[PDB]
């Protein structure tokens, strides 16, 4: 039988089927729902940690490693953080769904209007917090959503669904169906959940690396959009007109945590001051506990650390003939995600911001700031790395719509 | 080999010129497209010249008197050209760097607009949209790949070497950011859909089942379009309908029976079909169409503009009410447009509420989904599909993608 992808398509209808509630529900209740979320979360603490203490004890019972069970477990700290961060989102604005234009021959006027695209698709890690953030997200912006998380996080999200997400949503006059999660531990969930054009047509992946890469290449060759950035990693290119004490705190600052996609991972530095510069770069480096990776190299320059678990601890190192070639190498060796300049010489950052054709460009500022809540001040729905218009780099809930236009007797 | 090879060749090409039209000032841009325009009619002799060839040899070669209609360039279709270049010279260029506000440790956040690239583009063996394509490409930044169908090449070869090239070089540009893949066969078109990192996205300008191919290939490709394969209007007229107002609809929506937004299904209301069947079967034969009525030999919505033996036909559905008509239109049709004929607001808000197409109508006829229509400014082409992104009528200010870049607050 065909129970898991059977269980994909099921959730998808009924959140289509309950979509016009939430495209309908007008800003006060949209803002209240969240609100609300957040005081149910708070005042059903003791229902969703015991929720959480199950799949935990059942983690340890199968021998998860301690680093996913931390992402696993819900803390005192982790669950302030969820309420944070839904009060933040519930009094973020409301784009105006429609706009006026102009009028038009024949007694006629033009409106450009935000629709909802219907249903989003989102698959991310057992991380009970993501299923609130990703449905709290899709519920500002009026899409529904098939959420999957990894099956060690199970009971977390049921229970964060059925007593923190549903009522909330119920009390401000919306169908609560809208937000869907898949009851399957199977792994497989996450591809069925690509493969569904007519019900699904985008999903948000928030993985790295490998399976990530596979969901959004079978994704796109069955007609599905995502948002993804499977494949990341930040470059960093030390100019001739380099400040010494900005390149320390720009390699420092950039190796905060190692795992992430927006980190400094192929370090340039311009053949002039490689000498002058080492000094402090490997000061900077050694501040970090991180290791240079120097030619000969064992990997592609473009290598991403953060997705080798035994070797993330290190950044690989080359020197440049000047910014022409930091940039060809950006742009030909990377995945685009962001890259920086340090340097004091403002004709060279203008050439670098103009040649390299990545998400983020940076001056003087690490790329770890490439992230919707430390730009925007709104949460990130996950970065997308597509090269044609459309979302791209960091996604906030006002990129997750469509346009429309309507046209109507000028006086009605 | 050797047509992948040609295709491959001039992407590359328009790929390495692409610079030195994203960082021409807007002036230099707006000179361009005044200078094509001024070219166009100063080379009238020569650009004629070879569209003549091309009609002979069609000619020659027995092609039916439509397809010579398109390939043909007249008087009027070449002032038409030069006006419109005009039209999009005087166009606004939006701001492609906007400060959002300051950052934390003394840095301060813009979001800029960023070309594409290359944009590629598939079309028929029609002379004036290589300079439709080529000027919208260049006003937006954008390198070019175009590809036309084989009966136009020489009047189109000759088009961008009298009058699009030259002035680009006269602005200040390379005249290499505009390719047009030099091979007659129809597999340059696949070919074009098959290069993901260096024409990510593919402007496709057909109808039909060869533009439905070609969005599938892009897609196992990697590649994105902005396509409309399918069209047909739909028009419901509602139990509240006026008179006149319906007979207007369904005439004016009937103009040109070959386009993607005319009227193509027509639903109405029970409780008023009989009453408007006359009105509905006067206006349909004001305009030489035939209904088509149940039992139908075809879907409700066969879209009659791709049967060149019926395109004079419009089909006739009686619905329950206007819950039924959103169902229809939203499962059994593109989803390009849909109207609903109405004097009561709560049943026009309950349409425009419930439908789920590129535009929606009330009291006007989906004819005018178009981007000059709409927009005063040129159509790229329409994007049928329901993901963020350009979406419905496409006009050069879609043709960018997003950046941020973040550098010191005093810089
Ligand atoms: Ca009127
Ligand atoms: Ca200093
Ligand atoms: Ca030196
Ligand atoms: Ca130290
Ligand atoms: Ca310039
Ligand atoms: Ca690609
Ligand atoms: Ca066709
Ligand atoms: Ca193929
Ligand atoms: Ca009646
Ligand atoms: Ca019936
Ligand atoms: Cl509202
Ligand atoms: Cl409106
Ligand atoms: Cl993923
Ligand atoms: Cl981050
Ligand atoms: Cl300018
Ligand atoms: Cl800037
Ligand atoms: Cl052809
Ligand atoms: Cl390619
Ligand atoms: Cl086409
Ligand atoms: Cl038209
Ligand atoms: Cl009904
Ligand atoms: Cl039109």
């Amino acid at each position: 039988t065909n129970e898991v992808a059977k269980a994909v398509e099921e959730c998808a209808r009924a959140a289509k089927s309950a979509a016009p509630s939430l495209s309908g529900a007008p800003d006060t209740a949209i803002d209240a729902a969240l609100e609300s979320m957040a005081d149910r979360l708070l005042a059903h603490r003791d229902a969703v940690l015991a929720a959480n203490a199950e799949d935990i004890a059942k983690a340890e019972a199968g021998g998860m490693s301690a680093g996913l069970l931390d992402r696993l477990t819900i803390t005192e700290s982790r669950l302030t953080d969820m309420a944070d961060q839904l009060r933040l989102l519930a009094g973020a604005p409301h784009p105006q769904r429609t706009v006026e234009l102009s009028t038009l021959d024949g007694g006629l006027r033009l409106v450009e209007r935000r629709r909802p695209v219907g249903v989003i698709g989102a698959n991310y890690e057992a991380r009970p917090n993501v299923t609130v953030d990703v449905a709290s997200q899709l519920v500002k912006s009026r899409n529904a959503g098939v959420l999957r998380t990894g099956s060690a996080a199970l009971k977390s999200a049921q229970r964060l669904l059925e007593v923190v997400i549903r009522p909330a949503l119920t009390d401000s006059g919306i169908d609560a169906n809208v937000v869907q999660l898949v009851p399957r531990p199977e792994r497989e969930a996450a591809g069925a959940l690509v493969r569904l054009p007519d019900l699904v047509p985008l999903v948000i992946l928030r993985g790295s690396g490998e399976s990530t890469r596979a969901l959004a290449l079978e994704a796109a060759q069955h007609g599905v959009r995502t948002l993804a950035h499977a494949d990341g990693g930040g470059v960093l290119y030390v100019d001739e007109k380099a400040d010494r004490d900005t390149v320390r705190s720009l390699v420092v600052n950039s190796l905060d945590r190692l795992g992430v996609c927006n980190r400094l991972n192929l370090l340039l530095i311009h053949d002039a001051v490689y000498e002058e510069f080492w000094p402090v770069v490997s000061e900077a480096l050694a501040e970090r506990g991180v290791s240079p990776s120097l030619p000969p190299y064992d990997h592609p320059i473009g290598y991403e650390w953060a997705l080798d678990s035994e070797r993330e601890a290190t950044v690989t190192v080359a020197r440049v003939d000047g910014v022409a070639e930091a940039v060809r190498i950006a742009n030909e060796e990377t995945s685009g995600l962001a890259a920086g300049i340090a340097t004091e010489d403002a004709r060279a950052a203008e050439e670098f911001f103009d040649g390299y054709q990545g998400t983020g460009v940076f001056w003087n500022a690490p790329t770890r700031l490439l992230d919707g809540f430390k730009l925007l001040g709104v949460p990130e729905t996950g970065i997308n790395l597509d090269k044609v218009p459309g979302p791209r780099g960091p996604v906030t809930y006002p990129d997750l719509y469509v346009r429309q236009y309507a046209v109507l007797p000028v006086e009605r």
